[PDB]
Order: C-alpha cells, then structure tokens, then sequence
C-alpha cells in the first residue's frame, strides 16, 4: 500500500497560521456486511481487524483537527478518544439518537459525528450538537413533507467553537462535522439537512469567525446541496427539491453568509466513496475563503495500485473503509 501524493496548491505565507484538517468517515461495524460488502472477506470486515486500519490511517495524516463519522459510540469511548488523547487530542462526540428508547447493548453501537483538535494548537470554547430532526419539525410550519420526509430523519451534526493559540501566527474557530441521510432517491431531504446545519452554526458564530464544515454529504459535486454550500445559496424551486425553507435563510432564493470553497473542488480526487456499485465524491471539507486559503491536499490513492490488485470496491484487506480519508494544509489569516 503506497503512501498517498501530497498536492501542493499554493504557496505558504503577511501573518497568518498553517493547519491540516482531516475528514473521514470510518464505516461503522454495524453496517459493515457481508450483504453490503460481499466483495470483501468477513475476516476483513470484522471490527477487531478493521479498527487497526482505521486508527492507522487516522495516525499517519496526524491531522490538527480531525473529522470522523460513522463513529460508534462505545468505540468513541474505549478506542478513538483514548487512543488520540496519547497523541495530544482532545475531542467532541455526540451520536444519534439519543431521543430513541433502546436497550443499554443497542445504546453502544449507534454512531455519530466526532471532532477531535490537538490542544497545543486549540483550545475548545463550546461544543454544540444539531439534531437535523428536531430542527425539522420546529419549522414543519405546515408542510407535510417536512414533517414525513424529513423529520423522520435522525441524522446529525456537531459543532465546536475553538480558540486558535496566538502563537500559531481572542482568535476563534468553528469546525462543523455533519453526515446526511444516505438515500438516493432523499435528495431533498439531503439539502434541506444542509441547510438546517448551515442556518444552525450560523446561530452558533453569534454567541466574524471562519468556518471549516466537514461532511460526508451523500451528495455528489453536481447536486443542490454543492451548489448551495458552494455558491452561497440556491433558487427555493431547485430539482433536488421535489416556504418553510425560508425558515434556513440567512425572494425566491434560500442563502447563507459563509463564503466557502471546497478544498478539493475542481476533482482533484475522483471519488471519496469507492464500492462496486458506487464510486463518487460525496464527502467534503469547505472552508470560508474569506480568512483561509487552502495550501494543498493529500492526492488519490494511486490508482494504478488499485487495478494492480484488481480493487473493484472498499473496503479491502488493505483499505479498512469504503471512504477514502480528506486531508488539507488550510492558511489563516486573522482580521
Ligand atoms: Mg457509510
Ligand atoms: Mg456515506
């Protein structure tokens, strides 16, 4: 397994402060099957054998601030927090459904969102989650499909506000970690969650600070809910859509303040999400290019390895997820 190519996109330094992000989303055990995954040995699926991998990975990008989902809740607790604690981390983690009756075992295995920081660089000023559901059926406002479609969801984000220490150069950052409903044929619910983020840590930043939101979006580059984060809104009557979205505004068009830029726009990684049936970029870190500029991200791994050992889909006995991890060198510039 080749080390993956470090792309340069700009040049360093004005006073400013360097930092690498990673966004990752793990697979969790639970959804790690034979029925999912049926190219890839059960002795390779199992978590005792899979974790290894993943904490590998997560160790050789040595990110400052990292971004994982499907992280599973005991796992939060026994594997990644401890583990990323003796490398200096500190972390936030919040599940999903935590509103839903279940048994104490069922409790352990649902997953959710984390963001870890090394506490050399960063110190944590709050720590939010947003329960996409909840959101929903608060603004419902009489419509029927927010109610059905979406609010059925159980999807979620979390948010930390951290302090960025002056001697990387009072300085605050928020990093926003999200992962929406999975379904095709959800588009609109996959743009409404995204926007029901967004509107969100807009309320966080009061209470103006530069954002990184990571994500696995379930969405490709051509979808509404790119062309929302990406262009700073989106026409109210988009396709993906299928007046209470006004609710998320912040006229025909639905906005938002943040001025943000994909780190990897422009396909600089041809797919994030690698299986036989599925191959596209659906995981994503933006950033407000208005405080940052990107440096450089970590490249593809190099395809010609993966048709040398006629990889069709993730994960692998060398390739512990069905994502490939994000890693950017992000340049801040304070005001
Ligand atoms: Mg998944
Ligand atoms: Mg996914």
């Amino acid at each position: 397994l080749p080390p993956r190519p470090w792309i340069t996109l700009k040049e360093r330094d004005l006073p400013s402060a360097s930092f690498t992000v990673m966004c990752y989303n793990v697979l969790c055990d639970k959804y790690a099957t034979r029925q999912l995954y049926g190219y890839c040995p059960s002795w390779a699926l199992n978590w005792e054998y899979r974790k290894k991998g993943i904490m590998e990975e997560i160790v050789n990008c040595d990110a400052d601030i990292i971004s994982l989902q499907e992280v599973e809740t005991e796992q939060y607790f026994t594997l990644f927090l401890p583990a990323l604690k003796e490398r200096g981390y500190d972390g936030f983690f919040s599940p999903k459904s935590r509103a839903k009756i279940m048994s104490e075992q069922e409790r352990k295995h649902v997953d959710g969102c984390a963001i870890f920081f090394k506490t050399e660089k960063f110190t944590l000023v709050q720590k939010h989650t947003v329960e996409f559901n909840q959101v929903a059926m608060a603004n419902s406002d009489g419509s029927e499909a927010m109610l059905n479609r979406v609010m059925t969801k159980d999807n979620i984000g979390v948010a930390v506000v951290l302090e960025v220490h002056k001697e990387l150069f009072k300085q605050l950052l928020i990093v926003a970690n999200a992962h929406m409903h999975w379904d095709p044929e959800y588009s609109d619910v996959k743009l409404i969650q995204t926007m029901m983020f967004v509107s969100e840590v807009k309320n966080i930043l009061e209470k103006s600070i530069p954002l990184v939101l990571c994500a696995d979006l379930n969405s490709l580059p051509d979808s509404g809910v790119v062309e929302y984060l990406s262009n700073g809104g989106v026409a109210d009557n988009h396709k993906d859509f299928k007046e209470c979205l006004m609710n998320f505004s912040c006229e025909g068009r639905i906005t938002h303040g943040f001025q943000l830029k994909s780190a990897y726009e422009n396909n600089l990684m041809p797919y994030t999400n690698y299986t036989f049936d599925f191959k596209g970029v659906i995981d994503y870190i933006f950033y407000s290019k208005t405080h940052m500029n990107v440096e450089g991200v970590l490249g593809p791994l190099d395809p010609q390895w993966l048709v040398e050992n006629n990889i069709t889909g993730c994960p692998h006995p060398h390739i512990p997820s069905d994502h490939f991890s994000l890693l950017t060198q992000l340049e801040l510039h304070p005001p």
